[PDB]
């Protein structure tokens, strides 16, 4: 058979542990969660790339959906509440399809059934507004990661797209590390600058994840891994999942998006600005620049080399779906996938290399994590800390 053919066989064995999806954010936007206008049950991809069948066509058997909400604006635990009940309404609607899940027992109790387990990611520390207690309340509402900053700095964690801000993590930094050691909450890295990976480490007792990043060296950009991170993930047990965002993976992408954002600026515009006039600047150089296009080869190239420092047991797969409007050719939807593994397999990748990749690491590091939890929720009480208390007024 194919290579294609056989990565279908092997995900239907061991499908993908999908570590970031941006469906609810996209519901919100486009509809305002107004869930039949977008039923997933039936096919939307003329607006999403994410739905029931192709999530079914891709190998997909558990998803972290993200709860992101804008750091920018305010009312952030108030979104990621809203976020979290488009989850659940979700997996309500569709019990024939989805299942939730909150350990690593239940991934595997979904994969027994042919159901997609369906979790819950927050992306971004600003949703829990500095506060340990809020943090409790998501952990009790299904969260079971956290992205530490989204693209801004917050108070205690600094982001890798903003400038230095307390230098990694602050003290209350690592007081929320500790505290989401011992929920069993996965820290992710997701995001968050190198400076800021490094005190992760070195605080977490447990593994730590990157829900969607790919490898620094591979691709300059600082959304990416350094080398000297993904080295220290063997020690730590934690895993990162390589994403598929095309200004990310691809140089000719991140150079392209440079030159974009200084074009912008040439113009006086913020690069972010999105204004009618804005619009026209960005139409006229792309007009005389065309955006360059990632490929599956390109995502695999992070993957081989991501094995090479990080290690097989230490990878999975964050897409990113339904949070970026670009993908690589072969991987445009959440149906694509098994293009992926049958690029690996033809690099050879062994069908075990590729089981880890899609669930066996994922499910290992949120059974650690809970494992983790065990001991510290044994240990010691939760604690009550402020951010006054421990980074000063
Ligand atoms: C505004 C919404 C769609 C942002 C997404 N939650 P994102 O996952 O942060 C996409 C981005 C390309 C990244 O991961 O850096
Ligand atoms: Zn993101
Ligand atoms: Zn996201």
């Amino acid at each position: 058979m194919t290579s294609l053919e056989k990565a279908r066989e092997l995900l239907r064995e061991f499908p993908v542990v999908d570590g970031h999806n941006d469906l609810p954010w996209a519901l919100r936007e486009q509809v305002r969660y107004d869930l039949d206008a977008r039923d997933i049950a039936a096919d939307q991809s003329a607006h999403l790339h994410t739905d029931l069948a192709r999530l079914r066509s891709g190998g997909v058997g558990a998803q972290y959906w993200s709860v992101y909400v804008r750091s920018d604006l305010p009312g952030a635990v108030t979104a990621t509440l809203e976020q979290i009940d488009c989850v659940r309404r979700l997996i309500d609607r569709h019990p024939g399809e989805l299942r939730a899940a909150l350990t690593a027992a239940d991934m595997e109790a979904a994969r027994a059934e042919g159901r997609i387990a369906s979790l819950m990611g927050a992306e971004g520390g600003h949703s829990i507004d500095n506060s340990l207690a809020t943090l409790r309340a998501l952990y009790a509402l299904g969260v079971r990661y956290m992205t530490l900053t989204h693209n801004d700095n917050n108070a205690w964690a600094d982001s890798a797209t903003d400038e230095p801000g307390v230098g990694g993590l602050s003290a209350f930094g690592r007081e929320v590390v500790r505290e989401m050691n011992r929920e069993g909450m996965l820290v992710d890295l997701s995001h968050v600058a190198a400076t800021t990976m490094r005190d992760a480490l070195d605080t977490s007792t447990a593994p730590v994840i990157f829900s969607h990043s790919s490898s620094r060296a591979v691709c300059d950009h600082p959304r990416n891994i350094p080398d000297d991170v993904l080295e220290r993930l063997s020690a730590n047990g934690g895993m990162a999942m390589v994403t598929f965002v095309p200004k990310f993976v691809l140089q000719a992408a991140v150079d392209w998006t440079a030159e974009a954002d200084d074009n912008m600026r040439a113009h006086g515009f913020h690069h972010l600005d999105s204004s009618p006039e804005a619009m026209k600047v960005h139409a006229a150089f792309e007009e005389r620049v065309p955006r360059p296009v990632a490929t599956v080869s390109t995502v695999a190239d992070h993957l081989d080399h991501m094995r090479e420092v990080a290690g097989v047991d230490h990878l999975g797969i964050g897409g990113d779906y339904d949070g970026t409007p670009f993908t690589p050719d072969g991987l445009g939807d959440v149906s694509g996938y098994p293009n992926l593994i049958a690029e690996l397999l033809d690099r050879g990748w062994s069908q075990s290399d590729l089981a880890k990749l899609t669930w066996k690491n994922a499910v290992r590091v949120l059974d650690a994590a809970e494992d983790v939890s065990r001991g510290l929720r044994a240990a010691r009480g939760p604690s009550n800390a402020t951010i006054e208390q421990l980074d000063g007024t």
